[PDB]
């Protein structure tokens, strides 16, 4: 028995989606965001896609997830899309789920990064994996009882179906032991969703990019968050301060322009022994 | 009770590392020219009165017994050029840190540099493990888990038992995490001179001692950790022109650089590239 990927409408509330996430490691939330906001971000991303790196980043081994040259991953979204900074980073449903995930075990959270996922036509499926492999301490903790190190929220920017490589998932695989092999991609169900929906899954849920056998790119946007005590993959220190001060204090923290407190109350990312905002006199919306 | 073992830096970083692996702590004598420490001490004294006393805003105090007769002070990059140029590049220290972190974790960088000023009358701290700062430490077995922190403390004046030199429990770095390790009254003190350094891991039981003398006892803690752990102190307010006078290693140490895990994956990247490549960050 291969468990199905379960779904809720965001009208049912964040408690119900969190419950499915706790039981399965993954949940699809239908109609979580106005599709026109997503289409706007999609246009911004399409404007600059010719700038992104194809395949591997410099020096990064590819064999763990099967990173290959029919895939484009692209960061730098804060400067690419104002709609991303102001609308997506502040989406209340997402923050309700993330606070439920992180606050007790870990404390404040922020982004690992925001990442465009472009599977080009003919893209081969990835090796099903756990995203928390990024952080080596995940290999020293029991998955059944350890805190979650990551939550991925993927918004399709065009329709996701099995045939165009929509994310493959292995529901209820988030409590088993860490392993070097979990499944073959061909045995997993795909997340099939429309623009305005989102897929949420934990850093322990087995998953991977699907095979794109259509003739059009399949593009999603991954809002990936983690405890503040883990180092983001993407820094935002090159974002002009004038632009940071048009963001809310929450979105500022998400992109690393803020102090993050552990569940024990201890501050990280402080400046001159004080709060980040206080030490800079940093303004916000 | 095992003693705190010691080596001279002339015996090489391998011997210091071996003692660190066996005991969780080691004193390295004459690891740095005392003139350098004296300069940094001048820099710090010139700005000590602007430091915060006791707990920082909203941080509970009871795990380590933080109290209002101890001054902890950061912001060392901008305080001391000698700190930026000499101390952050000390080769013995980086040899030890590479031995600790490279295989299990990857690149490392500062948790922070922190002046530890213990005024006369300061009570001893509750003996503790520093890695409690990172909640993941409580979910890993100390006997086999990676080290999450290395502390290198340079006395800025003489450390002695009577003036609150750091109390240590040697060989305590492999036992299970616990809510009580020892009473401070039962632990030996790190006693050493300017130019020496005490190294101990995030798993070594230790604490501030009681300063029963008439003068402050002041150390400089250089605390390092895996690049995948968020530093306590950010340095994004340091002017880029100051940063470009530093070495690439010291730049990475203060967070102006990409840090790769032992699996080759980069963290603290900029615009999908290496930090330096994306900014054209120059260095010495
Ligand atoms: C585990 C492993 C990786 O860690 C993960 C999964 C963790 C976070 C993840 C998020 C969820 C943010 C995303 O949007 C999609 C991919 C990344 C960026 C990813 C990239 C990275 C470093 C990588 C690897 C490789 O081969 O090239 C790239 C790799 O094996
Ligand atoms: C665990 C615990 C903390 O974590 C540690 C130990 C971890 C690293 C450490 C280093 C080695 C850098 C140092 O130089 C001296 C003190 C700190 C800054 C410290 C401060 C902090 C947040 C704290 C606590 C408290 O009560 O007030 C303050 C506390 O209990
Ligand atoms: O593109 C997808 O649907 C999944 C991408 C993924 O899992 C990854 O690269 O880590
Ligand atoms: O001052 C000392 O010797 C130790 C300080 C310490 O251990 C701490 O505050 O965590
Ligand atoms: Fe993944
Ligand atoms: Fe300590």
């Amino acid at each position: 028995h291969m468990p199905p990927i379960r779904r809720v409408n965001a009208s049912q509330g964040s408690d119900a989606a969190y419950q499915i996430l706790q039981e399965d490691g993954c949940v699809i939330v239908e109609q979580v965001i106005c599709p026109n906001i997503i289409a706007k971000i999609s246009d911004d991303v399409n404007r600059v896609m010719d700038k992104a790196t194809i395949g591997a980043k410099k020096g990064e081994q590819t064999h763990i997830i099967n990173m290959h040259n029919r895939t484009i991953h692209m960061g730098d979204l804060v400067l690419t899309s104002k709609t991303y900074r102001d609308e997506l980073l502040n989406l209340p449903f997402a923050h309700e789920v993330l606070e439920k995930v992180f606050k007790k075990d870990s404390g404040d959270y922020w982004l690992n990064m925001g990442n465009i996922l472009n599977m080009l036509p003919g893209a081969e499926a990835q090796r099903p994996h756990r995203d928390d492999y990024l952080y080596p301490v995940s290999q020293h903790m029991d998955p059944a009882t350890s805190p979650d190190l990551m939550i991925n929220i993927t918004f399709p920017l065009n329709e996701f179906r099995h045939d165009n490589g929509g994310t493959l998932l292995l529901p209820k695989s988030h409590t088993g032991p860490n392993a070097d092999f979990y499944a073959n991609a061909e045995d997993l169900p795909a997340a099939e969703m429309q623009v305005g929906d989102a897929l949420i899954f934990t850093g322990k849920c087995v998953h991977g990019g699907g095979a794109n056998r259509s003739d059009k790119p399949r593009i999603g946007l991954a809002l990936a968050a983690q405890p503040g005590y883990l180092t983001p993959r993407e820094s935002n220190v090159n974002v002009p301060r004038d632009i940071v001060e048009t963001m809310t204090p929450l979105a500022q923290r998400m992109i690393g322009w803020g102090t993050v407190r552990t569940k024990d109350t201890y501050g990280l990312n402080m400046l001159q022994d004080k709060d980040f905002h206080e030490a800079l006199g940093l303004k916000s919306k």
